[PDB]
C-alpha cells in the first residue's frame, strides 16, 4: 500500500477543477510518456458523458526521444489557441515544453496550465522556468 | 532616368496577380521602411474602390530597430491566419522575417507570399532563408 493515486483520477481532478472554474473550452499537450490516450480516453469519457458542450480543441503527441533542431514542438506549441491547457509528461520534459511555450507565448495572461501529479513531484525545487499561475494537483 | 519604377505601381501589381489567381483574401506584413502606410493608403484606394468583397486581414507594423528578444516578430506574425501575405521591408529584414516566419509556421504550404521589388533585389544572391513558392515582381 501507498499513500498514492492514478492517472485517471487525476485527469478527474483536472476536470473538476476546471469545472470548479467553469473553463469549458481546452486542449491536451502530451507527450509519448506512459499513460497517453489512456488519458485521452479516460477524458474522452469523462468529458463525453456530460451534456455540456464543452470544448476539446487539439491533441498534441510529441516524441522527447529524436530531440529537436526543428524546435518541432514549438511548430506545434504555437498553433493551439486555447485559453486552458492539460498537459502531461516527465518533469524535465514540462521543463523544455514549457521553455518552448515561453517562446511561443502560450505561458503569458489568460491561458492557463493544468497539471497531474507528476510534474511537480516533490514540489520541493521548482525551476521557475515553469509559468506562475500553474496549476497542479 | 531609369530603367525603373515605383512603390503605389508595385502594389497594383500585386494587387493584379492576387486577382489573377482570385486570391481574395490576404493581409500586409510590413516594417517601418519607407513607404508604409502610403502602401496600406495605396491599397486603400485599389482594394476598396473594387466592388468586389475581398479582405484584408492584418496589417502590422514592427521596427527592425530595438531588435527583440522578445521575438516580438514573432508574436505578431504567429496570430495572422491568412492564406496570402503581402510582405514589405528591407531585404536583410526579409531575412530574419522568413527565419521567424519559418518558426511561426507561415511559410508552409497553403499559407503563400507576396513581395515588391525591393526584397528581391538583384536576384543573384538568393539566401534559401526565403521560402519557396516566394512570389515577386
Amino acid at each position: 500500500f501507498q499513500f498514492g493515486p492514478s492517472i485517471e483520477q487525476q485527469a478527474s481532478v483536472m476536470l473538476n477543477i476546471m469545472e470548479e472554474y467553469d473553463w469549458y473550452i481546452f486542449s491536451i499537450v502530451t507527450t509519448y510518456f506512459p499513460g497517453y490516450q489512456d488519458f485521452e480516453n479516460k477524458v474522452r469519457s469523462t468529458i463525453e458523458n456530460s451534456f455540456v458542450g464543452w470544448e476539446l480543441e487539439e491533441v498534441i503527441h510529441l516524441d522527447m526521444s529524436l530531440d529537436d533542431i526543428d524546435s518541432k514542438i514549438q511548430n506545434q506549441l504555437k498553433k493551439l489557441q486555447s485559453p486552458v491547457i492539460l498537459l502531461y509528461c516527465t518533469k524535465e520534459e514540462a521543463t523544455y515544453i514549457f521553455e518552448v511555450a515561453h517562446s511561443v507565448g502560450l505561458t503569458g495572461y489568460g491561458f492557463t496550465w493544468i497539471v497531474p501529479s507528476l510534474v511537480a513531484g516533490d514540489t520541493d525545487t521548482v525551476p521557475d522556468e515553469f509559468p506562475t499561475g500553474l496549476i497542479s494537483v
